């Protein structure tokens, strides 16, 4: 059914913590069916491309280009998940469970954006033995701090979406389809 998820090694939060916020992500999505809900499709793909920008930093200058996509891809499941996210919102009949889901998920674009800029400045960066090691690390902070940001928003934007999609005043073929895997 859905694509396994990298192994988990020992030390993976402390020596890869974008692999453990992508596996955060992972861990929320799975819960759920994607067959008929484009939702939870987008955030299993997120939190693998996530996974993949994980092994791409720890490359060297060929995985520029590589790293800069996969932040493309990364942004454009985000930009569907916040579409999707906000049409659930609209469905909601409960006014503050409404208004939270758009408080969360509007962020994502934003957030999706930075990473795009901080994945490009990595990207720029790797295999270069000629850069600062103080600027080589906060620039690492800075992209692994972003992806920490758009996997937790992601993942209760996914939360926040299920909650929702109860509070409505039509049957439940009318939205996004949410069946415990």
């Amino acid at each position: 059914k859905d694509e396994e998820f990298p192994e988990q090694k020992a030390g993976e939060a402390i020596n890869q913590p974008m692999m453990m916020a992508a596996r955060q992500l992972h861990d929320e999505a799975r819960k759920w069916s994607s067959k008929g809900n484009d939702i939870i499709a987008a955030a299993k793909r997120m939190a693998l491309l996530m996974a993949e920008m994980s092994r791409l930093v720890r490359g060297g200058s060929g995985n520029k280009r590589a790293l800069i996509q996969c932040a493309k891809d990364i942004a454009k499941a985000s930009d569907e998940v916040t579409r999707l996210a906000k049409e659930v919102a609209k469905q909601c009949t409960d006014k503050r469970i409404r208004t939270n889901l758009l408080q969360v998920c509007e962020r994502i674009p934003t957030i999706s954006t930075q990473l795009k800029i901080l994945s490009t400045v990595k990207a720029t960066m790797l295999g270069r033995t000629n850069i600062s090691d103080e600027e080589s690390e906060q620039a690492t902070e800075m992209l692994v701090h972003n992806a920490q940001n758009l996997m937790q928003s992601v993942k209760e934007t996914v939360r926040e979406a299920e909650a929702a999609s109860i509070k409505i005043r039509t049957d439940a073929g009318f939205t996004l389809r949410w069946v415990r895997k």
